[PDB]
């Protein structure tokens, strides 16, 4: 009460920092980029080595791209399935440790400066298949865990649909499921039973391969956790038309009576538009079963990652809808998204989640309110900070605490590449704001700025830590060829980055991110 | 409804920046520091020139120290009164424009590289007195405004008390009001009436001089507003014992039956400030009216106001008045948010800055955040300890005022010069530093680059001055509060400094 003495412990009653507010940093590196002899990175020794190296820097976050099966061009964003793992990430050496292969079966190593997906498939698939076959034919512990995995309801609600879809796709020569014969197209029960009988082996193998992915990924994830590293994933808001996700859940999407999309995704114009062409969600239909499809999707995301970015988060508040009949995106309209009620349903369904909102480009007031109402951080990207004036939200003095700052993403050139093509004027702006030593180390200047931010989380692509140029760019949007291929040079091992590790640690130390 | 079309105006529905969140910057400069011929800066031409210069830089905040009558050492923090203005800031030239003096009456100029208060008083007081006398003897517009000022209830609730207190203090030879004879000490009504009769002239002149201060300060304030400059003031949480504030409001303080403080202020290690303390429960019973009036006066003087030792609203150190050292005290519970609720109901929206430096407790932070008041960061304190130091830029908050230093710190150049090596190498890593000559611009730049919404720089640092321009050194009794802009440096002569500031404000979005 007012005017009275405090207890003797008043002087010691200091403010304690909230542990959920802890400043941190991390590295963006997709596992396909790891070194190794089999044409593609994988979840074996290089993953653990990278985790050790990451830990040694003081970083506590590892961000990956979606771990789904990619398209033939390698893209993790136009995947074949929203919940399955990319089986080409499976490590053959780890299969040997599991007793599912022997050393003499391993293929001769190949040089692959960049990932060629066709080549990695030819090399690895037969062996993964053979391992899966031995797993299914065995009795004993590993087989017993396959069964737990298979009969786990949170797995089976997506895994059986995915396996049947893949069995049918394998059996049929057809562009997409729109062209399937009606009983398969529309999942007649006795058609599905007939598929299980006739493609039983394929289905059991597919399931086995997903188990093996899951097992290897969970080991990487538990090892990260033991080293104090959280794993941050990514998911596109939309899924592709030719997938189990759509085919097994037609009523949750905006399709006509024949299963063809009424409306597809995109954004309006600086252009004639941009037509992505994904089917759109039927959000009122989803509302009627408490958003169960999205709840399951997040449950799988939780299973894979500690935290997850959602690409095109703005779509939850309002989305651009183009007539499927159209060739340009400029003919669409904006539709009302589900807003917070979706996230309420997810919370009741799954508990606490950690979502990052990709909120780049021009966005509307409702996007910002939705993001803030669920407490999700947005993004800042230093590479975008030097156009326009001092109100540019990517400039450090405009950063927020509840935010993730990047030097650049997988969609941007490396900092060195970006610097090299930077327009004079943007460059002189940058020179004033950044602390730049030699232009060779331009990537460290940007890294330092990212770390000096008030944003709680700073993420740096591995390409920038390695100071690489444009040829190490992961993706160039709106190109159909030559993306997703980057690998750590075969020369650079995690034993050979002590200087880089020290330099990062010193910066994290200085800006309070350790 | 979910899935339905938005109106056609969706694409244009962009986020608007909130105007209350606008990033800005300003300069700390007390008006006594202005150049001029009369021994001290004043509210005349130099104030308006400075405002013009400030506007030309892009700054939109001018912070002053308390404008109260100071003690004999010049200190605005151990003032004679919490609500009166320092009459020595009154401009003689502005009195000539008001027709209360003529040019021929103005004194010969004197050299005063620093403010000598005794010298400014000898020079200016007779003229201010004479002006006040002509004002009271006149019958026109100006006289009519004096009367409105005098009879305005929001003025008279402090001004009459202050005038009588000063009249008695002038009439009596006594250390403090504790030694006054009982009827004066305890404000017997017929004693006060006797004072009005016998000191009528002194009282009317005192009131007239406060009117003239008010008039000149309000003109400076309006001129600032017209040039897009808000004025930020300061007030110590506590007032001095020998003041009208205590004497006319005894029940609101922790005094014994004889009017001697039971407990006085300070902080532990000790430091004994020795001010009387508030009787917060007694204040509670008239809805904190004393504090409400105080804030009303602060609103009248400033757009925004810092409160020195804000932590005292949540918990305060209380020393027995008996004592010579502060280490034997105890912590007592402050009024918290209920005070600020009362202020809001009384006065409406306020803009308060919490001085929250040093070691502070969890309740201090919660109170500050619950009323939405910004705290402080001071770059000069940022390089001791580790990376969790709250004064480092990466730990700043938006709702915060960042300083390079305050009036209690050395200039950046002076500070740099005495900085110990481990702290100095730390600074070199965080700051962008060129030559030691421009060390103050390195710190200014860091301040401006902060996420803090408001950045304030002492004029000494803009001028790149050393330790001799330090305004105050705490716990010293002599040589403080004297700094003046060198007579050579005019606001016409700071184009380079203006440009350099504008460029930095432009870059960090504070224009
Ligand atoms: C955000 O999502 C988009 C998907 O629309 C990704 O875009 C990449 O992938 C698509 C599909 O493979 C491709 O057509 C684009 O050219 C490519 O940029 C982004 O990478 C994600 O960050
Ligand atoms: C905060 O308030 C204190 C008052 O306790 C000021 O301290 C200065 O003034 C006092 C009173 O004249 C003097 O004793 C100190 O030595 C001096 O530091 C600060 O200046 C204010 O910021």
């Amino acid at each position: 009460s007012v005017g009275e003495d405090f207890p003797s412990e008043y002087e010691q009653w200091l403010p304690v920092p909230d542990p959920e507010s802890r400043r941190r940093a991390g590295v963006l590196l997709h596992p396909t980029s790891f070194r190794g002899p089999h044409g593609i990175g994988d979840l074996g020794e290089e993953a653990f080595r990278f985790i050790d190296w990451l830990h040694s820097t003081g970083c506590s976050v590892w961000q990956v791209l979606p771990l789904v099966p990619p398209d033939e061009g390698g893209s993790p964003y136009a995947g074949q399935d929203a919940n399955c793992g990319n089986t080409l990430l499976i490590s053959l050496d780890e299969l040997v440790k599991d007793g599912l292969l022997i050393k003499d079966e391993l293929p001769q190593p190949i040089d692959a400066d960049s990932v060629n997906y066709q080549t990695a498939n030819k090399l690895k698939s037969p062996l993964i298949t053979k391992a899966a076959k031995r797993l299914i034919d065995g009795n004993g512990e590993l087989k017993s865990k396959l069964l737990d995995f298979r009969n786990d309801p949170s797995i089976s609600c997506w895994l059986e649909d995915a396996a049947y879809f893949a069995a049918i796709d394998n059996t049929l020569n057809a562009y997409s499921w729109f062209e399937w014969p009606e009983p398969l197209k529309n999942r007649h029960l006795s058609a599905l039973e007939a598929i299980y009988e006739s493609q039983k082996e394929f289905i059991d193998l597919f399931i086995a391969k997903q188990f093996l992915f899951q097992r290897q990924w969970q080991k990487v994830r538990e090892y990260a956790r033991r080293q104090g590293v959280d794993i941050m994933g990514d998911m596109p808001i939309y899924v592709g038309y030719h997938s189990a996700d759509v085919w097994a859940n037609k009523k949750h999407f905006l399709l006509n009576k024949k299963g063809f999309p009424l409306l597809v995704s995109g954004v309006p114009p600086s252009e004639t538009g941009q037509l992505w062409g994904s089917p759109l969600y039927d959000w009122k239909a989803m509302e009627s079963d408490q958003y169960s499809w999205w709840v399951n999707r997040i449950r799988r995301a939780q299973d894979l990652y500690d935290e997850c970015r959602i690409d095109h988060f703005r779509g939850f508040a309002g989305f651009w809808a183009v007539p499927s009949e159209a060739k340009v995106a400029m003919v669409g309209r904006w539709k009302v998204g589900p807003g917070k009620s979706l996230f309420d349903a997810i919370s009741k369904g799954v508990g606490k989640i950690k979502i990052i909102a990709e909120d780049l480009g021009v966005i509307t007031k409702d996007v910002v309110e939705l993001r803030k109402s669920i407490g999700a951080p947005g993004m800042a990207v230093l590479q975008f900070a030097f156009g326009g004036g001092a109100d540019n939200p990517h400039l450090p003095h405009n950063h927020e605490v509840n935010q993730v700052v990047y030097s650049g993403t997988h969609d941007n050139d490396t900092i060195r590449g970006w610097w090299d093509t930077l327009d004079q004027e943007e460059k002189s702006k940058a020179m004033k704001y950044l602390s730049i030593a030699g232009e060779d180390d331009i990537s460290w200047s940007v890294i330092q700025a990212a770390f000096s931010s008030t944003a709680q989380t700073a993420i740096i692509p591995m390409q920038d830590i390695l100071g690489l140029g444009s040829s190490a760019r992961m993706n160039t949007p709106a190109t159909e060829v030559g993306n997703w291929g980057w690998r750590i040079p075969s020369s650079t091992s995690f034993d050979n980055l002590e200087t880089e590790s020290d330099r990062l640690r010193d910066l994290l130390s200085l800006y309070g991110r350790l």
